[PDB]
């Protein structure tokens, strides 16, 4: 750890000092319950209104739409999946869900449990670009499909899904469309009306907000049975005393994320490209997924000499925080060897190194990471008896 | 003028040292605890210390589970719906016993379970504002899946005989969950002596932050996850850990037990002073026996006035309080009293709930006494019958 460098921003992000400052009053100086009628309780009402406005503005939601504050994206995904199961499957003509193999565990495990409930779930596999196209979803949609849940952008590869076209074919078929959009906020333009989604999950700590607060966008206030029954919080859709610090911080963080989008597309993209080109200069390295369809902050590198986990541990010893992603060998149309995204459960899956930048990444960090990455690849290939 | 917070049963101020314990885990220590790198594991000792504080504060054993939730509402929904799924939808049971006085996260979940065909007994509450054990035993059927009775009531402060309810629950082999949100920091909390199988709690009720709660699961008993997915909290509740919330909740529970043992007299004495002063006003009635009430709570019914009008006038005077449902009755001696009632009852009227904390000062209490008398006379000269 001759220099501490955080390149695991797809797992979580630092709370922006401005977000922390916006949250700070709502612990001990402003602590009343927003549901109380006295001045202590209503004191925090303007802050909650401004935070809700910031959320509506950041994702382009209209006034008729709902944004329900949850505790995390996991709660949002469980809510969408189980509510649609309860409304349209247990109490409708449906019994089928379409999703992908690369979804976050809060989606995949919920879907396996719904399968345990007799729900048909199609886990659509991912293509050589690391996404699922609209025509595939149309090929698998029958008249008994209740919901299509396809993430907006992938957390392992950064691959951006064609959510607008998927929503077009869903609207043609009259099928509800939910997207796990956790990786989208702060990384790509987010307009829930232009994406045409009916449901959208997000999580504040993925864009420099605090942990313990997330959200679910619901188009047109569409009915969806509550996951948390009880008090009339959040228009009666999600009960529990409002996490006032979390809400204020999430609104501020989403506003900042929208502001920094041009900076993330310019400077952060430039630093990501520098790191990726430098790494790809190493022989027998393969970047998973096309850059032209990738979030500007993410790289997923497969090295055929070294294992991914040992690479991660060496990187940590050098003070660099990174993570893993699943990949497998394939070939392009010229038949040149490439590494493509794969579901983690796949026989064919090996471990690749995921490096994810933020708006706080510096070129000094990038140069140091390049040096340490080259050193680690050479160290771990020099011990192998097999690498050619 | 003076601004005085006496609605501590609704929420509490975050203890300054709890805030200080939370402070580093936003921008100085932000890694994901599930990550393997040093950024992620940096917060591990703090998380272990917080879990230790929680286990210690409620007397949980090592074989027991304490799962961090987002709020007590999530804990209650998890218990009720998970037991419905395990023993009712996928078992031979179809009956739940609870009370009319439960928090909405219990009663509304139970109404939804009724919509699912579950038979739910909302046990009525007695003149002390609690439900006794023999009633629960009388209502336990061979198909009863769960008994959910809150530890202490949030409107009246009445403490339920949870240990004896658990004795008769074990005798009948019925799982026992308690909403213990009002219990922590107000009464001794030992989950082994209460014999409960499930216990819900919420940090902001005892000077922790909002947005973090817990579910105690005695002896790791199976309970289908409400939040599937990530393999968090021993696989029982998914989602990235609310690290500031967890640290603060542990610190707050430790402080709550410390001030329960050390300063029971201060809060109890100021509550007693305020309540004696108020009951000195003619035609005032304190709901529920003091000897079975949490030491910080008063629920006063004032004849002539509406509970809401009293709350409004106190708020105009800078005093924050809340309401509780009550109705007129008589004791065995036959004098008139006000007893606890479910809010939905046609016969229920509104009473003023005043709830102290360890931060209440005697100046606040004296000011509240003076302003309470002033409000009673202000609004009684306005009363149409009094």
């Amino acid at each position: 750890a001759h220099m501490k460098v955080y390149l695991d921003n797809n797992a979580t992000t630092i709370v922006d000092p401005e977000v922390k400052a916006a949250m700070d009053p709502y612990f001990t100086q402003i602590y009343g319950n927003p549901n109380s009628l006295h001045d202590f309780g209503t004191e925090c009402h303007p802050a909650l209104r401004k935070a809700m406005d910031q959320m509506y503005e950041a994702i382009g939601a209209r006034d008729e739409d709902d944004i329900v504050v949850t505790s995390c994206a996991t709660e949002s995904n469980n809510w969408v999946l189980k509510g649609v199961y309860f409304d349209l499957i247990k109490n409708g003509d449906k019994d089928h869900i379409i999703t992908t193999e690369v979804e976050h565990p809060s989606v995949t495990a919920t879907c396996r449990w719904l399968e345990e409930q007799g729900v048909r779930v199609t886990y659509l596999p991912v293509n050589q670009d690391g996404v699922v196209e609209a025509h595939t979803v149309r090929d698998f949609i029958t008249d008994k499909t209740a919901l299509v849940s396809i993430m907006w952008a992938n957390n392992e590869t950064g691959a951006i899904f064609p959510v607008e076209e998927i929503s077009e074919i869903c609207k043609e078929k009259g099928v509800l469309f939910h997207t796990d959009g956790v990786q989208a906020i702060g990384k790509i333009p987010v307009d829930v009306i232009r994406a045409g989604v009916d449901f959208m999950s997000f999580s504040a700590h993925k864009f420099h907000g605090p942990k313990g607060v997330g959200g679910l966008y619901i188009r047109n206030g569409h009915p969806l049975t509550s996951l948390l029954h009880g008090g009339e919080h959040m228009g009666g859709r999600r009960s529990g005393t409002l996490n006032v610090p979390g809400i204020v911080g999430m609104g501020k963080a989403m506003e900042l994320a929208t502001y920094y989008l041009k900076f993330e597309e310019e400077h952060v993209r430039k630093l990501r490209d520098k790191l990726e080109d430098a790494i790809l200069e190493i022989p027998d390295t393969y970047s998973v997924g096309p850059r032209e369809n990738r979030t500007p902050n993410t790289i997923l590198v497969s090295v055929r000499g070294v294992e991914g986990e040992a690479m991660l541990w060496d990187l940590n010893r050098a003070g660099i925080a990174a993570s893993t992603g699943s990949a497998c060998a394939s070939e392009d149309l010229e038949a040149n060897p490439i590494m493509v995204a794969v579901g983690a459960d796949s026989e064919l899956a090996h471990t690749a190194v995921r490096l994810s930048l933020s708006r706080f990444t510096t070129e000094e960090e990038i140069d140091y990471t390049i040096e340490q990455f080259k050193k680690a690849v050479e160290r771990l290939r020099s011990i192998s008896s097999s690498y050619a």
